[PDB]
């Protein structure tokens, strides 16, 4: 069998490799052992990377994830937890990087990504990005600069992936 066959990424770094690609149809080719996603602290996959990780899981990740919080109440800004990955990946790493358009601290934004380095290998996107209102170029930076294992970023915009890459170097 075929897992983490990631391809056609660009190398940022030794650890870093980054595509233009929709990271739901790039988790679904690669069939990873990780897929993360760009999660809030109840676990409520609304919009952006969560919404549509949900939807193609046919909201199985919703359930789950609710059953969780139930649980375990919910995880800190900063923090993750490793949940089945459905028809994505073996398991789904919810991060929670924080929420500056909630007004969240972007000092955290570190922590996050130091959950990625409990990992061999992963397919995430640049958390805090998008709809969390972060700049992505500081994303992508605090992502190289703290990040160990092997990740392969999914960046949807071609317009973003271009901007990210001509900026990195």
């Amino acid at each position: 069998s075929m897992v983490n066959s990631f391809s056609g990424y660009l190398k940022l770094t030794d650890n870093v490799y980054i595509k233009n690609a929709d990271i739901v149809e790039e988790a679904k080719k690669v069939k990873p052992t990780v897929v993360v996603n760009a999660a809030n602290v109840y676990l409520k996959h609304g919009g952006g990377v969560a919404g549509a990780l949900n939807k193609a899981t046919n909201n199985a990740m919703q359930v789950e994830s609710d059953d969780y919080i139930a649980t375990n109440g919910p995880l800190k800004v900063g923090g993750s937890c490793v949940l089945s990955g459905h028809n994505l990946a073996k398991h789904c790493l919810h991060v929670v990087g924080p929420n500056v358009n909630k007004g969240e601290d972007i000092q955290l934004l570190k922590s996050a990504y130091e959950n990625f380095n409990q990992h061999e290998v992963l397919l995430a996107p640049l958390l805090s990005a998008g709809i969390f209102g972060a700049d992505p170029i500081h994303s992508l930076r605090v992502c190289v600069d703290t990040v160990r294992t092997n990740v392969y970023l999914a960046v949807f915009d071609k317009n973003l992936y271009d901007k990210l890459v001509s900026s990195f170097l």
